[PDB]
């Protein structure tokens, strides 16, 4: 918030902790685009196993980035999405990328 | 931009690498008001030697983050600002830094 009272390191630090883990940055890729199951984030993200797929969701949920929503249907479905905070962390994480794209750019071009 | 061709985490990474340096993220939140002097740096940030300020300053003017004006009055002064892209890289740690907040807040009520 950059209120005075907020340490900026332990507070960049503890927010990048959320979202650095391996497959979580693709995992909020794909359900930024929106509501998704199981099934298809196995097919869209390759090489991962569903021991790591619910463990990556489990802890983003934990961590209230991630909502999963049963349904009681017949048979039961269960939607991903990003939360409100999720969406915001979403944009924070494109803004650097966005600067970094931009920064690599420049230092391709003056080299 | 999220643009087809951009890797995410490569960029990420990247903007990361150009504030991680130690002392970095205290000169930035110094510069942000506006411009500031070689003392008033110093004295800001406790335990910083003149030696580490001024390699910080010029690795943060070389990644373009930073602006150095000479002032040839009487006698010559430094004086360092942050550039249009030092202000944009900013405030996009200060939404890193406000997500983190809230996450430690929520954390503390439980």
């Amino acid at each position: 918030s950059n209120a005075m009272t907020t340490d900026k390191q332990t507070s960049i630090n503890l927010a990048l902790s959320t979202i650095n883990g391996k497959w979580k940055l693709s995992l909020m890729d794909e359900l930024f685009q929106g509501t998704k199951r199981n099934g298809e984030l196995m097919r869209a993200l390759d090489g991962i196993t569903q021991r790591v797929l619910t463990d990556r969701l489990r802890e983003m949920e934990k961590d209230g980035l991630v909502h999963r929503e049963s349904f009681n249907e017949l048979p039961p479905r269960v939607e991903y999405t990003l939360t409100p905070e999720g969406y915001a962390l979403y944009d924070a994480l494109s803004s650097l990328c966005h600067w970094g794209e931009t920064f690599a750019q420049k230092k391709a071009r003056l080299n």
